[PDB]
């Protein structure tokens, strides 16, 4: 549809040119149309933006959905350790993730409260996901029992620095480092043990 | 002095109204007086601005060579705690510091180069502090021995977690709960009484 050509167009202009940078007239053209007919699909530039947000931030916690329910969650290392390689994947090769991340990082001033709401939502759905998940793993024995609360922001608090790591810095080989060192001390200091034995 | 004072004027308004919305008029007019007397110290609005970038970055490893030098290194948990919630601590009081850190999320496009030399220099300078203290916490028996490259990584990815939080939540009992969090499980990894014998 026309309306989804524009939001193509838009997300690309949007991620690579920035958002003062990319006028309706730029994405317009890029689909062969006239500014006028961006206003029979959206009520303006910021709409647009705004609706390109709310598709990404579905990308963004279906993705964390599959990866914390559709896994052996028998194996808490396997499940935990691929979900923080997993952010740095998807970065590679979602369009609406790394327009997710990126403008997560400095959204539009005037558009700030409304982003903000997105990333809110999401962080939330995701607090209580690990939560639960965290308080089975401890009652099967996967983990020792310890505070469900402290070991939920250890881990979001190590999404963060990888996420910070995969949008600021360019370098495949100095993430993967970071990531596994991140998750070899979280690791350590969940399970309380050197190695599974 | 004049100089000292447009530099002051300048960090206050660069840190809360950003680059663009920052003007040599504006900054003048809070001190009193004109443009013109702006160029006489600066070349223009760039130079002013990685003039007090320049003071800033001092102002940051200052602050860490400060408290991993001048603090009892018989206590490497007291050090390592001291500079996490530390720079919540200094990003209150400094506005510097304020200015560097978020600066770093988004520096003006045309600088970006320069303000990236500025933050590498002192990432090498902290690579180098840390890799050098802990090989001598482990050396003197005070922590495990252990790969110093993968503490090193977790714990400056714990600071990038920090600062995130620090920049982008207005909240201190948030800050505060996450930074305890993220101190507790990396201090419990790093520690582990099976990583010895």
């Amino acid at each position: 549809m026309r309306k989804e050509e524009i939001k193509q167009a838009a997300l690309t202009l949007f991620a690579n040119n920035g958002f003062e940078g990319t006028s309706l007239a730029d994405i317009a053209g890029v689909v062969g149309l006239k500014k006028q007919s961006i206003y029979s699909h959206f009520k303006d530039k910021d709409d647009l933006f705004l609706s390109i947000m709310k598709d990404a931030k579905s990308t963004e916690i279906d993705y964390y959905r599959a990866k914390l329910r559709d896994s052996d969650l028998s194996r808490p290392d396997l499940v935990l350790s691929s979900l923080l390689f997993g952010v740095k994947e998807l970065y590679d090769t979602d369009e609406a993730y790394q327009f997710w991340l990126r403008y997560g990082f400095y959204p539009p001033k005037h558009l700030y409260e409304v982003v903000q709401a997105d990333i809110t939502e999401n962080v939330l759905q995701m607090e209580h996901e690990f939560t639960d998940l965290f308080s089975n793993w401890m009652e099967q024995k996967l983990i020792p029992m310890q505070d469900v609360e402290t070991m939920k922001e250890a881990y979001m608090g190590i999404l963060d620095a990888v996420i910070v790591d995969i949008v600021y810095v360019n370098d495949p080989e100095r993430t993967e480092k970071k990531i596994t060192a991140l998750w070899q001390i979280f690791w350590r200091g969940i399970t309380l043990k050197a190695l599974n034995l």
